[PDB]
């Protein structure tokens, strides 16, 4: 009987937005990047307004502010998709805890991610990388890099760290994908319960016959001392399993696409492997694949450079936009593997800064060196315009990456 007849411009754009190019900001995010001030209003999928943080130093300050809680079960935590309500209703790992509780659980896992342990993992990582490469190269002239290399490699590595038997990998890889990428709460809740039932059986097995890896250590020590609830152990292992899978696999696939679209830099990298760690840092900054890991809720009023975040408002620290802050990175939208990408926010900042960041850095270095060593002729088997990018409501990446090479 009547429709919207007036101009449709808004000062609270829909958020998140979808990438159209794997290594560029969505058009809407480039606009948010360009507007002065640390904060901007956005509209989430259900109509609720929230703040996004769009500048680098303010992103650090707010991630460091204990008044921005990580409690996903809070009624006002910003949900960016209906699938989030599964997370709001479900038990929480320490990614959803605040101090002091956050520290007591995170410290149960840190021993597996120390610089010294990551170093001792290089033989396993190199062996896993080159083994899946052996298989993919022998299996055809073309391949899907995602299912045949990008995903299995970090899956096997994190399963060894955790004590999760890789014999069950078809089951929990599928459940991990369904949980991270589901668009509705039912699909997400079902995938979470699938993983939870699997991990619960693993825990009882380790109570009968003590097991290897971090789940084995948690069952034998903290669980037996009542220091972690059985439900929390499940959530903790599940967080580590999924983060260990999906993040590195996405960085691998998107780095390959990005590097093949910048052949001069890829060639420089091939010619001087000492550049590989710096290139990994730049690709992390540039691809910034985890904006869904920026959500917070204010438990008190917070003044930010003349703007006010009110208690109970949702805040999303958008690290991809913050990593394109031209006051920190000159010419921020240019890929430069020679630049200083230090201080980037791809792993967050503060007490929740990525537990796995140095494992991810080790994996990505080994992977890039291996692809340059073993498949220097690697190229995409389809044009970039035929690839399909995941939406902005999940970890960025591609679900399929057809590639080919020289026989
Ligand atoms: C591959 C690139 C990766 C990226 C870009 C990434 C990104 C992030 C970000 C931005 C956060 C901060 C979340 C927040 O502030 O709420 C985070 C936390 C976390 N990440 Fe990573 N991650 C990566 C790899 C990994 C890996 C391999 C693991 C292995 C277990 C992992 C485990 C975790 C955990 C457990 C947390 C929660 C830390 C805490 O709450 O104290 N991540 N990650």
């Amino acid at each position: 009987t009547d429709t919207a007849t007036t101009p449709q411009t808004t000062d609270a754009p829909a958020f998140p937005s979808n990438r159209s190019c794997p290594y560029q900001l969505p058009d809407g995010y480039a606009q948010l990047r360009d507007t002065p001030g640390p904060l901007h209003r956005v509209t989430l999928y259900d109509g609720r307004q929230a703040w996004v943080v769009t500048k680098h130093e303010a992103a650090r300050k707010l991630l460091g502010d204990p008044r921005l809680s990580s409690n996903r079960t809070d009624d006002n935590f910003p949900a960016t998709s209906p699938a989030f309500e599964a997370v709001r209703e479900s038990p929480q790992a320490f990614i959803g805890l605040d101090p002091p509780e956050h520290g007591t659980r995170r410290r149960m896992t840190i021993s597996e991610f120390t610089v010294k342990r990551i170093k001792g993992m290089r033989p396993e990582v190199e062996e896993v990388v080159h083994g899946f490469l052996d298989e993919m190269l022998a299996a055809g002239p073309t391949a899907d890099l995602v299912s045949q290399f990008a995903l299995p490699v970090p899956s096997m590595v994190i399963c060894r760290l955790l004590g999760v038997p890789y014999a069950d990998h078809e089951f929990f890889q599928d459940a991990s994908k369904r949980l991270v990428q589901s668009t509705d709460a039912q699909s997400a809740l079902t995938a979470r319960n699938d993983l939870a039932g699997y991990l619960d059986g693993l825990i009882t097995q380790f109570q009968t016959e003590p097991g290897a890896g971090l789940v084995g250590a948690l069952v034998a020590d903290q669980l037996a001392n009542g220091e972690i609830d059985r439900e929390e152990l499940i959530s903790t292992a599940m967080l580590l399993l999924i983060a260990g899978h999906e993040t590195t696999a996405s960085m691998t696939s998107l780095s390959v696409i990005t590097l093949l679209d910048h052949p001069e830099q890829y060639a420089a990298l091939r010619a001087d492997r000492s550049l590989v760690p710096g290139a990994v840092e730049e690709l992390l900054r540039y691809l910034a694949i985890a904006d869904i890991a920026g959500g917070r809720v204010a438990t008190a009023d917070i003044e930010v450079e003349g703007q006010l975040i009110r208690a109970g408002e949702g805040v999303i620290v958008v690290n991809s936009i913050a990593n394109r802050d031209g006051t920190v990175y000159e010419d921020p939208d240019a890929l430069d593997i020679h630049r200083s990408a230090r201080h980037h926010l791809a792993f967050g900042f503060g007490v929740h800064q990525c537990l796995g960041q140095n494992l991810a850095r080790l994996e990505l270095e080994v992977i890039l060196n291996a692809l340059m060593d073993r498949v220097p002729t690697l190229r995409l088997a389809v044009p970039v315009e035929q690839l399909v990018l995941r939406p902005g409501t999940t970890i960025q990446g591609v679900n399929e990456l057809p590639v080919t090479w020289h026989h």
